[PDB]
């Protein structure tokens, strides 16, 4: 069909970074665009086209079972490969990420109606708290 | 007129880069902030003000008709000036963007309810697939 | 408790930059990630977990009363500390931000249903106009 009309949500994006590298794009905007997804609204009347490309950040998925070792590529962060294992310590989810970095992992627990997540590596700890919606 | 209450959506942003350069802001976040739009929710009680400044990415717009060469400032990416021409090859939209980069263009076609877009430059092609929502 | 099911919206992010630096993450993606907040939807059936981490830009909140000088940490821009004061010039909000940069401030006013904001540092002025929604 010749009809490109409608709203299109991206599902795949292969060699986007290589394409941008060939375009002589700069490290900053290459790192910006590599963490996105796009939706194109095309309005097409015969041979007249009006396109609008909206971009937002691509969700990151992590699926695991407690006690089962899995392979995690932290595309969210440093894009490293680690072997991750999660355990129950009382009501605490303790995850160890074995790999190049020492003392790397996180701990997650809930107090009241708020969630507490401590991400750790080398000596740097990061404390984040989330509210339930 | 002293009443700033409400949600205000941006329509213009002139010399934002120059303002940030005068603030001597760094290339990374300058490249991030130049691709944004802002919406300010103001709650104003007399002389008391409560600000919310939300930031969103900039919708990239492209309007063209098949067969007429047009001028494209390829923002979103390398911010280059190209002379672009799109043609129908059967049911495929093939556009070549003549400019500094050689063999630069793209192809667009439809299979069922999926859109296929191949962006090309030198030897690097990037394949993207979109689902209709 | 051991039930992490639901949607959790972030309200703090402490030592994120040190954590990312320890991960040997790059200035570009560190500068982007410091300008974000996250919302995680967790689906947990017993010991099976399915997490989805959505990313959205941060919200720059600014609270002031007209005539009272306040302290502003411009995390949106140069991450500088300035002592800011807002005054009425007719129906225009004129704010001076005393600090390292000279002649730094802004002006805000309403014409009809549009908002006009002029950000003024050294020699560079930046004009932004918003439409009321």
């Amino acid at each position: 069909t010749r009809d490109f009309n409608g709203t299109w949500e991206m599902e795949s994006n292969e060699n986007f970074e290589g394409y941008m590298k060939a375009l002589d794009i700069d490290f900053a905007t290459r790192k910006i665009a590599v963490r996105l997804t796009f939706t194109d609204v095309i309005d097409q009347d015969g041979d007249n086209f009006k396109t609008k490309a909206t971009s937002t950040f691509l969700n990151y998925d992590v699926d695991f079972t407690v006690g089962v070792e899995f392979d995690e590529y932290t595309k969210s962060l440093d894009n490293r490969h680690v072997k991750a294992l999660v355990t129950w310590e009382g009501d605490v989810l303790v995850c160890v990420q074995k790999g190049e970095k020492e003392n790397r992992g996180w701990k997650k627990w809930i107090e009241g109606d708020k969630l507490y997540l401590e991400l750790t590596c080398g000596d740097q700890v990061c404390r984040q708290v989330f509210k339930k919606k």
